[PDB]
């Protein structure tokens, strides 16, 4: 109920939402059907338009106007954005040259430069260059100010969760808004783009960043615009918002437009009709920019323009029919489009098996357009798992492509020709960030970067301290002219054992062997100072990483890698070592093929043992530095310690094999040289965060050796590639992965094929940011370079990402 017979007078757009049944009058009120009786009348004036021409300039005060072009219209705080221009021979602010912003140029009583947030959905990435001729605003703000050539979204690169992310720094499976349709099982509720339920608090987890100002005693300008409230009344509200007093005035502000995503559905993202919405847009800018110079704050706010997501092409006769797949296509519920998620239609239906379901969906026709994951098996770069409204069966689905459960739920819903949803690294989904004001730099070009860090950012030009979020604070620092945030390394928590040679031979009943009983002072001295470290400087360039849980661990040094051995875990946490451009690479000798030997630093008690793999007949063991790049036929008998052993499935060690035989060599040679860290993942409660031992659901059969859920590498080298990975001067190149450790291959269509021909497509499917890695092992990498900290965490947020320009 609202008792809608108050009255918005005095009342436009008040700052403080009024509770029913009283009447509202904030920019909200009209999505709750509770607005006033009067609020169109006073509040959504639009007589005249809204713009001045020469004819009203000085005019009588009439207040049924939109806007104003009267004497008194600046000290009210409401002229139309333009009058300067036409009444007071002022230049728009677009024609103005563009002079650096050193220091804040702000009206007294402004205590900190205000932030705008100008957000776009469905600004695709490449309209800041194909659309340019249409947009010169956007164009000034963006070559004038601070700009990434484009923004990465969140997956999925829906509209709902994007939004919510820049708000709260959290991806989607943390702060829950998981796509823009869900269902909640603890609830029993749905939530979707249409109705009531959205509104309900329930939904919206973390802390967004309104919430964050409100807390920390920031004013913020109410962020949500009512659909029917033009775009020309959402910024004359906001510049008058700005007059308002000092104690009343909010610091922060938010303005949404619809387009370009509105018509980029109906015309694809480069139809005909996207030229028009395009220079809408401007317009609006334009409108907001010449308002600021006209309050004077033209050279005082900080303004973000910034996108959601991009937008593809789509139409309905690229759709997928699970139809076509599935026998019992009525026992399920999928959410559609873009992406799938699949759960059973009913709870009290016993005979639903997800097992079949993809089986039945798992490379069933020669080109299909969507791959089948269990939630826990996606890239874990996407992070969209942890949360009970994601559901278990997860479609991905090819770029330009729909999923559907039946054909007719396509035509009694072709109409569209754009979509958006798809995998967060995928060209077309990429949006937009320009930063413009006194705390951004001056014409600056940053590298492309995570919607998640923003937050961070936005919280530090607001003088906040962010809530905890899934951004890297200092990452962004180099946008920022000041107000940097500056971070210190995290305090390692354990410290390493160096041990020596303790144990004998036998000692050890591993049930392993070796042909290695074969046996000279020269070199006898030589391999004792390779086992206390005489070349980790060559294999360790960047410090060891830090261990930032209580754990007990060893260092270990080989002539030809280092590693960090947990007697926890019984296998190294992490594996370091340096293959130069000049390496060889050399086969395994077919006396040593299953050599395993022990490790006289390291007990038995805290050892691997080879009778465990013997047993399981479902695992088999790799190994973490590889045998095939040993430096010499002696250090090779380093690569089969039991200390470098790591389980792994037969249909993994195909993988792995493959990584270590062929692809670390071709990246040395590429890349004149490679540093490679690697290490096991255990994620069981797929949660993104490092297992404690009590977490882990799978060892190797009678044993205690854990199963990996993953293995990751960190790959290193000279940004200058005329310089080698181990005499780098300057700033570093990283790329990185985080495979799924898998019994089978069925994720790869073509795995029964030569490796040559699907392993590295795998291995770039799940390219991982070091900072993904950091989160999955509590370990802490690139302690000790020659270079700052920021752009260290710069380098641990990095995606190589495997696309075309
Ligand atoms: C990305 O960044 C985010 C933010 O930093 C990271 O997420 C955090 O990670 C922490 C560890 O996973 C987690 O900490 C736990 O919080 C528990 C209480 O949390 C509530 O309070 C906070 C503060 O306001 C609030 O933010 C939380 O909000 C969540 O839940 C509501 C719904 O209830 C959602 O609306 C909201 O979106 C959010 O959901 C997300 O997080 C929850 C987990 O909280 C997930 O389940 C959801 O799927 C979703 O992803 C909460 O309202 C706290 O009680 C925990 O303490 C347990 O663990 C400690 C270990 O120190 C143990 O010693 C204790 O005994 C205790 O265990 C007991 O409870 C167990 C669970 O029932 C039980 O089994 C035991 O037997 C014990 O009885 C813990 O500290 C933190 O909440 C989230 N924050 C957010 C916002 O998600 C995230 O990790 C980052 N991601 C990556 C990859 O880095
Ligand atoms: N879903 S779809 O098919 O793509 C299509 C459906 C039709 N769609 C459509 O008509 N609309 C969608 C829509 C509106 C109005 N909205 C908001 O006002 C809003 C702005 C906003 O800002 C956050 C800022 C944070 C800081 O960083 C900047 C952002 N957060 C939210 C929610 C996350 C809380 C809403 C969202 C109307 C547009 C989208
Ligand atoms: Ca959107
Ligand atoms: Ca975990
Ligand atoms: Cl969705
Ligand atoms: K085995
Ligand atoms: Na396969
Ligand atoms: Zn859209």
């Amino acid at each position: 109920w609202t008792a809608t017979s108050g009255s918005c007078k005095g009342r436009c757009f008040e700052l403080q939402e009024v509770g029913p049944p009283d009447c509202r009058c904030d920019n909200l009120c009209k999505s709750y059907s509770s607005c006033c009786h009067d609020f169109d009348e006073l509040c959504l004036k639009t007589a005249r338009g809204w713009e001045c021409t020469k004819d009203r300039c000085g005019e009588v005060r009439n207040e049924e106007n939109a806007c104003h072009c009267s004497e008194d219209c600046l000290s009210r705080g409401d002229c139309c954005t333009n009058y300067q221009v036409v009444c007071k021979g002022e230049s728009h602010w677009v024609d103005d040259d563009c002079e650096e912003i050193k220091v804040p140029e702000c009206p007294a009583g402004f205590v900190r430069p205000p932030l705008i947030i100008f957000s776009v959905d469905g600004f695709r990435a490449s309209y800041m260059k194909k659309g340019s001729k249409v947009m010169p605003n956007i164009e000034k703000l963006r070559s004038c100010g601070t700009h990434a050539p484009y923004m990465r979204p969140v997956y999925p690169t829906k509209t709902f969760p994007n939004l919510y992310t820049l708000a709260t720094g959290l991806y989607p499976e943390s702060h829950g808004i998981v796509g823009n349709s869900m269902y909640d099982p603890v609830f029993d509720a749905s939530f979707h783009l249409r109705g009531r339920e959205k509104f309900n608090h329930r939904w919206w987890g973390g802390q967004p960043l309104w919430i964050t100002a409100t807390k920390q005693g920031v004013r913020a300008g109410t962020f949500f615009w009512s659909v029917s409230i033009p775009h020309e009344r959402r910024i004359l509200t906001i510049l008058q918002w700005l007059s308002l007093p000092d104690n009343e005035r909010p610091s922060v502000y938010a303005f949404y437009s619809e387009q370009p995503d509105f018509s980029g559905h109906k015309y694809g993202p480069f139809g005909p009709e996207m030229t028009n919405p395009l220079r809408e847009i401007d317009k609006t800018v334009g409108q907001l920019m010449d308002g600021l110079k006209q309050l004077r704050l033209h050279r005082c706010v900080n303004v973000i323009f910034v996108g959601d997501h991009g937008m593809e092409d789509v139409t309905c006769d690229r759709t997928e029919f699970l139809s076509n797949y599935l026998t019992n296509v009525d026992d399920i519920t999928l959410v559609p489009g873009t992406l799938g998620r699949i759960r059973a239609k009913s709870i009290n239906n016993s005979k639903y098996d997800p097992k079949t379901i993809i089986a039945a969906l798992t490379c069933k026709k020669p080109d299909q357009h969507f791959k089948p994951y269990m939630k826990q098996h996606l890239p874990k770069r996407l992070h969209y798992a942890n949360n009970r409204r994601i559901e278990d069966i997860h479609l991905l689905v090819d770029r330009r492509w729909h999923v559907a459960r039946k054909p007719l739920d396509v035509y009694k819903k072709c109409f569209f020709q754009g979509d958006h949803g798809f995998d967060n690294k995928v060209n077309s989904m990429q949006t937009v960030f320009v930063g413009y004001g006194p705390t951004f730099k001056y014409r600056t070009k940053v590298p492309p970067f995570e919607n998640i860090e923003l937050y961070n950012v936005m919280c530090d030009l607001l003088g906040l301290k962010p809530a905890p979020n899934n951004g890297t604070h200092g990452s962004l620092n180099h946008l920022l002219r000041t107000n940097t945030f500056r971070p210190t390394m995290p305090d390692e928590v354990s410290r390493p054992n160096y041990p020596g040679i303790m144990y004998l031979q036998s000692e050890f009943d591993l049930g392993c062997t070796c042909d290695d009983k074969v046996e000279n002072k020269l070199e006898e001295l030589n391999k004792r100072l390779h086992t206390k470290g005489s070349t980790k400087e060559r294999h360790l360039l960047y410090g060891r990483p830090a261990v930032l849980y209580r754990t007990s661990y060893d260092i270990l040094y080989h002539t030809d890698f280092e590693s960090g051995y947990s007697e926890i875990f019984l296998m190294p946490l992490w594996t370091s070592y340096t293959i130069s451009k000049q390496a060889e690479v050399s086969s395994i000798p077919e006396h040593l093929t299953n050599c395993v030997r022990p490790d006289v630093r390291v007990s038995p008690g805290f050892s691997q043992n080879c009778l465990a793999y013997k047993n399981d007949k479902q695992m088999s063991y790799g190994f973490l530095f590889p045998p095939y790049l040993s430096s010499s036929p002696e250090a090779k008998y380093d690569a089969f310690l039991v200390t470098n052993m790591v389980p792994m499935y037969p249909a993994f060690k195909r993988v792995w094999a493959y990584f270590q035989r062929v692809l670390v060599k071709k990246y040395a040679s590429e890349r004149n040289g490679v540093n490679v860290i690697s290490g096991p993942i255990f994620d069981y409660n797929y949660d993104g965060l490092r297992d404690t031992e009590d977490e882990i659901k799978q060892y190797v059969e009678g044993s205690s050796i854990p199963v990996p859920t993953h293995y990751y590498s960190i790959i290193t080298s000279c940004l200058d590639f005329t310089q080698p990975a181990d005499k780098c001067d300057g700033p570093l190149s990283v790329s990185s992965f985080i495979l799924p450790h898998r019994p089978d291959n069925d994720e790869s269509c073509n795995s029964s094929e030569d490796e040559s021909k699907w392993v590295e497509e795998l291995m770039k499917m799940h390219t991982a940011r070091v900072r993904d890695i950091e989160h999955l092992t509590g370990l802490d990498f690139y302690r000790k370079t020659s270079r700052s900290y920021s752009e260290i965490l710069t380098l641990k947020t990095y995606l190589h990402t495997y696309e075309s320009e």
